[PDB]
């Protein structure tokens, strides 16, 4: 029938504040998530940017109209982080548009299906953190805060979870001496090896357990801390250092036994070629609504294979991109574990309409049979939650 | 008496392309500096408003701690490199502005001074066929005879007072290219861009110096040919041979060639060039002040190439405000090179600033004073004169 890009507009909805984009070939559309990264009023006018390079194209050529949109950016931040990630949430949409043009499941544009149920994880956390991912409320020299996550985690495994993350940092926390350098204190230490001691010992074990540091320490705290976790047995100890030198998470993962575990910092394809030339990780976790979208992401997982390197995709998103995902993580072969951030989200499944009835079930997520990425965004669920500037469509 | 942060705001003219202003307020006082120009204005302007929230109350003296103040807070929100990084770019020029005011002394003086008062600038030959992505616009490289209209500014720069040359041999977009997406050069399309190589050399001379841009559009076996080809005109230096993503595709280039590779305007941040520097890819290195980090970021990765003995030579492409702020950095270093201009194209890029003396540049040189911060004011008027229509809401 020869369909063409009509038109591409965003909005704003609130969740863990993400921005959906839709692309319409006619009467058809596509939607797409993007990561919540810095303002959503500037991934907005990121996207929308893009919309020239994509009138008139056909949506069936993603992975070439991605290349388009991308070498498109060269002078202008295409191998940064925003430009990228505005760019996650387009592709995604063409992916669910051509999926649908074409009637056929994402996944079965991705190459098939190794598996057609995909394993999660769930976050678990204490108090109200911020933008830089700090305790706002809570800490390590808190409370009932050790309690508080050991709660969280026994939910998880009731809601049908066996595999749990959590973060141990605290640098706005008054247990921590000087905010600019990454030192942890010997009280420090031990408060956070004792979080995580707890938490172990609550939900015993045969139940997977990652820890997230955030990327905020130095060299000698890392590897400190790092052997510490050695006698805990866990899944893996993700970001224990700033994201720029990965040439320091090398040196990190070949100082102990406990597993390393990043990639939710690192963007194109290119970078990921640069983190497994060094050996930096045991496990990769990129977001495919930040760093390029399923293309991109697929590519990063195929990489990862090559060394028999476990793929373990970074989610934060509404059941839209969680689903994006969903259906990458089929089409991979070395797949782990999806991560969900949502046990304490609510509202998260009410954003969309999905087939079976809820998205996740009995831990894992039922991918389906129908046609392209197979969902349906409720519109005035949606714009019940929408962030309150990025207009609504109209 | 105690400044502290009062107020930020943005606004986006009309250079060679649209590019955010910043404007710092520490009570009646402010600093003024100027983004690159990158994606739409738009949302360089949103990422900086929603930067204001951090700065507040702020001592905007410890300029540094205040870059990685957001930096850092940008941790999760695309903070490693791009967009952000271009924009915080803005926001820090301002602050080391705002700072040379108040403590009253050139920033220079604050960078740790100068090692020369006036730097030399090169000539972009190439400033009006712009397009958003470097594509060059009505027709490109090869046609009846353009070669003729790049000898003529060839020429008209080095009669403007510069004695060095910057030039395009990319079209992508040419009839002499088989494919868009590979980035092979043809037996054809390889002859005519040594022409235009040629041309321009015989034309103005052995002493004027001539630097040629790739735009990073080449396979290996591209690249590495037309380098080798390269040897003969003794060329300043070669940029970006291949696409910017792969250094180490950029560095087997390095080795292949006696041609000098430069390259550096498409990665940020220190820890960015530190690989570079790594993999030794680069004969020069060319970061962009208003693109990179800021004038801090820009002074650590030209001291990261001082320890190789690399010379520092930033790519510029902003108005008087960034371009300037960008010489104070180049004052402060050693390895200083060549500063890059990309405007002989248009009439107004001085009636944008008031400048000490009389104008801004004067003979293919920057002469700095030594006026308390940058040391320029802005022409509010010219200023608004040129503003941009598409959307970012001016200073109110
Ligand atoms: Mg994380
Ligand atoms: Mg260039």
């Amino acid at each position: 029938s020869a369909p063409r890009i009509t038109r591409v507009e965003t909005a704003a909805i609130r969740a863990v504040p993400s921005v959906l984009v839709r692309v319409w070939a006619g009467d058809e559309h596509g939607l797409g998530e993007c990561y919540p990264s810095a303002p959503a009023a500037g991934i907005h006018h990121i996207v929308m940017n893009m919309e020239e390079q994509l009138l008139g194209e056909d949506p069936r050529d993603v992975e070439r109209l991605y290349e388009k949109m991308r070498r498109w950016n060269i002078f202008t931040g295409g191998q940064a982080g925003a430009v990228i990630t505005a760019l996650s949430g387009i592709e995604t949409a063409l992916w669910d548009l051509a999926g649908k043009l074409q009637g056929v499941p994402v996944y079965r544009l991705l190459g098939g299906a190794f598996r057609r149920r995909v394993r999660l994880y769930a976050d678990c956390n204490a108090g109200t953190v911020d933008a830089a991912a700090h305790h706002i409320e809570g800490g390590l020299f808190e409370e009932g805060s050790n309690e508080e996550y050991i709660a969280v985690a026994r939910e998880a495994v009731e809601r049908g979870f066996d595999a749990i993350k959590l973060d141990v940092d605290d640098i706005t926390g008054p247990l921590h001496r000087d905010f600019w350098n990454g030192a942890i204190s010997p009280r420090e230490h031990e408060a956070m090896v004792a979080r995580v001691a707890a938490v172990r010992e609550a939900v015993g074990p045969e139940v997977e357990v990652a820890i997230d540091m955030h990327g905020r320490f130095d060299i000698p705290s890392s590897i400190r801390f790092a052997r510490a976790m050695e006698p805990f047995g866990l899944l893996w100890l993700e970001e224990p250092t700033p994201p720029e030198n990965l040439d320091a998470l090398a040196e990190v993962r070949r100082s102990t036994s406990t597993p390393i575990c990043a990639g939710e910092n690192v963007y194109t394809r290119f970078d990921f070629r640069e983190l497994f030339a060094k050996r930096a990780v045991d496990y990769v976790m990129p977001d495919v609504a930040k760093c390029g979208g399923l293309a991109e992401a697929k590519r990063i997982a195929n990489l990862a294979e090559l060394d028999y390197i476990p793929f373990a995709p970074h989610n934060v998103s509404s059941p839209v991109g969680t689903v994006a995902a969903a259906h990458v993580c089929a089409a991979v072969s070395n797949f782990a574990v999806l991560e969900w951030h949502a046990i304490d989200m609510p509202h998260w499944e009410d954003f969309v309409r999905y087939p079976g009835g809820p998205v996740i079930r009995e831990g894992h997520i039922e991918l389906t049979e129908e046609p392209g990425l197979g969902l349906e965004l409720d519109e005035e669920a949606a714009f019940e939650h929408r962030h309150e500037g990025v207009p609504f469509f109209g």
